[PDB]
This record gives C-alpha cells, sequence and structure tokens, in this order.
C-alpha cells in the first residue's frame, strides 16, 4: 500500500551493516554464505559487492557505490552513512503533509551550494615540497591499518610517486609494480630505480656484474619452430640420430654470435637452454635464464625502449635493448636478477617483505590505492582537513544561508546540514567515548574566530588541531562523494509507484 515507505527501510538496513565500519578501529560482522568460506575484510566494498540482497531497489544504491570506488579508491564507506541519513530525516517532513518534490529541492539546492564552501576551506600547498608531502604519506598508511611499520615506509612512497611526475603533472598507475615476498621481517624494505624480476640464472658459470648491458628482448615461447611452409622432420636411423643433436645445437651457437658481434653483452633469452648451451653463453660472459613469464618482457620493451622481435634469425644492432646495470645479489633468500637503468628510468619496484604470506599481501593490496589518492593530490594542489572536522564546519554555514532561502523549502536545508553531524558521532562512540557530550565542545571551537582545522583525536580522545596530529584528506573524496549521494537518494524519493516487471529483455 504504501510502497515508498517500504523503500526508505531497506537503504537504513544495507546502511547500518556498513555504519560502524568507518573509521580506524571499525569493527565487522560476519556474514558467511551457505558454504562455509569465512571471509573477514574491514573494508566496505568487498562485502557490498558479494554480499546477497533481498528487495530490488536496494541495487540502486549499491550501483551508485561501483562507480566511487574506481575514481579516488577510499571514502565509500563514508558516501553510505550520508544517505541513511537524508533517507531518515524524510519522513520527519512526510509526516507534516509535504510532498516529496519539495524534499528533493533542498537537497539539490544545498549540495550546489557546498561546492562553493569547500573551495575557501579549503588550504593551498606546492606539488613538489618534500616536507608537507611526507605529513601526507603517514596519514594515508595510518588510515588503513599499519601503525607499527609507517617511519620509513612512508618515505618509500614520497620517492616512488615523487620520481615519476611527468612534465605534465600525472601519475600513472602502471609504472609502479609490487612484488611480494616473504623475509626477515618488514623493516626490510627498499625501492629499486629501475625493474625487478624473480629469476635466477641458468649456470653458475656466468658472469655476476656488468655495465651497460644490452639487453636482446626476445618475443617467442619454448617449442619446436617451423618454416611458414608446411615441413616436418624425420628420423629412423638411431645412430644418425647423434648427427642431429649436434647439428642444431651448432646452429644456434653461430647464430648468438650475430647477436654477439652486434654488441651484446648480455642475453635474457625466452627458452629452454640446451644443456650443452649453457657452456657457451657462460664462457664468453653472457648471463641468460630459462622461461620467464610473458608479464616481464612486456615492461622491458617500453621500460629500457627496445624493438619487439619475433625472428630470432634477424637480431642486428638496430634490434636490441640496453640497460643500466645487471649485478646478481641476494636478498635474505635466494639470489634473483636486479636490472636497473640509471641513465633514463621509467618506473619503479617495491619488494615489500615480511615474515608470512598473508602479511605481505595486506600490506601489498592497501598500498597500491594510497598513492592513488595522494596522486591526485599532487595534480590538483588543493587540500582541505577532514576527518568530521570540516563536517562540524559545513553547519554551521549552512544554518546561516537557510535563513536567507524563503518558502515552505526552509525545513530541509536544515537536515541536509544536520545529517551530516553523524560523522563525528560514529567516530566518538567507535573509541567508547560519548557523543552527546562530546558533540557539545567540538562546536564551542568552531564559534567564530577559532581554528578551522580542529577535530576528535580516536588515540588521546579529545579536541586538538588535525594539522599536528594526522587527519588530513584530499578534497576529490568529499566533493564526489556528497555529490552522488544526492544523485543517488533521489531515484527513490521521486518514484512514487511500483511496476511488475516481467520479461524485460
Amino acid at each position: 500500500r504504501d510502497a515508498q515507505r517500504m523503500n526508505i527501510l531497506a537503504g537504513r538496513i544495507i546502511a547500518e551493516t556498513v555504519r560502524s565500519t568507518l573509521g580506524p578501529k571499525g569493527m565487522d560482522k560476519m556474514l558467511v554464505d551457505d558454504l562455509g568460506d569465512v571471509v573477514v575484510t574491514n573494508d566496505g566494498v568487498t562485502i557490498l559487492r558479494e554480499m546477497s540482497v533481498e528487495h530490488p531497489a536496494a541495487k540502486m544504491l549499491i550501483e551508485v557505490a561501483k562507480t566511487q570506488e574506481k575514481e579516488v579508491g577510499d571514502g565509500t564507506t563514508t558516501a553510505v552513512v550520508v544517505a541513511g541519513e537524508l533517507l531518515r530525516k524524510a519522513e520527519e517532513l512526510l509526516d507534516q503533509n509535504v510532498h516529496p518534490t519539495i524534499v528533493v529541492k533542498g537537497y539539490q539546492a544545498a549540495a550546489q551550494k557546498a561546492q562553493e564552501l569547500l573551495k575557501t576551506i579549503a588550504c593551498e600547498v606546492g606539488a613538489q615540497d618534500k616536507e608537507i608531502l611526507t605529513k601526507i604519506a603517514m596519514t594515508s598508511i595510518t588510515g588503513k591499518g599499519a601503525e607499527k611499520a609507517k617511519e620509513k615506509l612512508a618515505e618509500i612512497i614520497v620517492e616512488a610517486v615523487s620520481a615519476v611526475v611527468d612534465d605534465e603533472g600525472k601519475v600513472d598507475k602502471d609504472l609502479i609494480k609490487i612484488e611480494k615476498k616473504s623475509g626477515a621481517s618488514i623493516d626490510d624494505t627498499e625501492l629499486i630505480k629501475g625493474v625487478l624480476v624473480d629469476k635466477e640464472r641458468v649456470s653458475a658459470q656466468m658472469p655476476k656484474k656488468v655495465t651497460d648491458a644490452k639487453i636482446a628482448l626476445l618475443n617467442c615461447a619454448i617449442e619446436i619452430k617451423e618454416t611458414e611452409t608446411d615441413a616436418e622432420i624425420r628420423i629412423t636411423d638411431p645412430a644418425k640420430l647423434m648427427e642431429f643433436i649436434e647439428q642444431e645445437e651448432k646452429m644456434l651457437k653461430d647464430m648468438v654470435a650475430e647477436i654477439k658481434a652486434s654488441g651484446a653483452n648480455v642475453l635474457f633469452c625466452q627458452k629452454g637452454i640446451d644443456d650443452l648451451a649453457q657452456h657457451y653463453l657462460a664462457k664468453e660472459g653472457i648471463v641468460a635464464a630459462r622461461r620467464v613469464k610473458k608479464s616481464d618482457m612486456e615492461k622491458l620493451a617500453k621500460a629500457t625502449g627496445a624493438n619487439v622481435i619475433t625472428n630470432i634469425k634477424d637480431l642486428s644492432a638496430q634490434d636490441l635493448g640496453d640497460a643500466g646495470l645487471v649485478e646478481e645479489r641476494k636478498i635474505s633468500g635466494d639470489s634473483m636478477i636486479f636490472v636497473e637503468e640509471c641513465k633514463h628510468p621509467k618506473a619503479v619496484t617495491m619488494l615489500i617483505r615480511g615474515t608470512t604470506e598473508h602479511v605481505i599481501e595486506e600490506v601489498a593490496r592497501a598500498v597500491d590505492d594510497a598513492v592513488g589518492v595522494v596522486g591526485c593530490t599532487i595534480e590538483d594542489g588543493r587540500i582541505v582537513s577532514g576527518g568530521g572536522s570540516t563536517e562540524v564546519e559545513l553547519s554551521m554555514k549552512l544554518r546561516e544561508y537557510a535563513e536567507g532561502i524563503s518558502g515552505r523549502e526552509q525545513l530541509a536545508v536544515r537536515a541536509f546540514a544536520d545529517a551530516l553531524e553523524v560523522i563525528p558521532r560514529t567516530l566518538a562512540e567507535n573509541a567508547g567515548l560519548d557523543a552527546i557530550e562530546i558533540l557539545v565542545k567540538v562546536r564551542a571551537a568552531h564559534a567564530s574566530n577559532g581554528n578551522k582545522c580542529a577535530g576528535l583525536n580516536v588515540f588521546t580522545g579529545a579536541v586538538e588541531d588535525m594539522c599536528e596530529n594526522g587527519v588530513v584528506e584530499p578534497l576529490r573524496v568529499k566533493t564526489q562523494a556528497i555529490q552522488s549521494a544526492a544523485e543517488s537518494t533521489e531515484m527513490l524519493l521521486r518514484i512514487d509507484d511500483v511496476i511488475a516487471a516481467e520479461k524485460l529483455r
């Protein structure tokens, strides 16, 4: 009968299950399917993407959430809690014989008005100041869940994103690889100004270090080759078999001679080196490996600027690569190859260590997105405080503006401003502190001429300066999240009737 009353309540259930997960110490409840595989994750996107639903309108709020995850990578949880309030406060207006067309007009006007206020609240910083840059690095790692180790880790991130800043000022996620490998401890982490591969030489008689490496890039797998024309090999005489095994090997020695004659001190072949072939490339002083993945051969082409060749019978001086140094070392365990190019590098790598395959993958998954949030921050250059601090300031700005606008729509603008007051409330209850008594003091600081950068610290549990502690986030996560909220909630408020949708392609 009510119909619309059933959708406003469904949005609160989906939002309640991802309400307490906000903040660093965000707990999560178990919800295992009928199978048995237990999954424990703090991120909300991992649950909303796999958790089932019951009503058809529940997908409206999840659809807009997927597009938000593919743009910033963090803050999607804050975009869902703001929808439950705006969707709940509407019930107070409907009881007063208010038409849905009136409450939807206040959110659009209030949302657009905030676009100009955030510009004045945001500060201004440079795009190369390493001092303030390090402060943003520790703020990202701490926001995920790795406070025990964040001193040197913050310095490895600022040097990686800053060492790949093009002239136009655009960060590229493809130029940042992540190599996982257990070790002694996580503190044994260091960046490389080049590339990295987890392979070892085939023989122990090859060189260990060489300068001005002339790598020979190959794009062919391991398999018996055949001319473009149909042809097959035949064998019948067992005694004569010894003549072919040595003949084919002879066709390889003279073939590599043309590669070495064209200046090829090194060689990164992509085939199974014959047992006797290892003796030739070893005495001549040419490293090599057997069986390498294609993912490692595609990055070297664009990194070193080599040309992709498919015919081994055509490798002249103009068909080879180039690298800086190729020294063989170890890092508490095996001995892999370390290819570098300090003359003209184009990408960096990271060899995060640890003690178990589970602890290295967790931090390895929360670092790929951290650089993305700090990367776009340098592109824009404007930063604004966050963590519930600015949310309390916007309320005072909207209340003063609500008094100017007249008409019956002056009630929705007040609920929209007060709806954002739940951000510091969830953080207060998270640490086990009362909220009704703490929200009265945070407003006193922002009386008039008070510092706009001030919020509640989850550690000490009192009002402090966010600029000194470490609670700052870019304005892109707020301007886009608040914009998607008004665009998502309007789908359920405008609709005032259901339909028996059946057979619709």
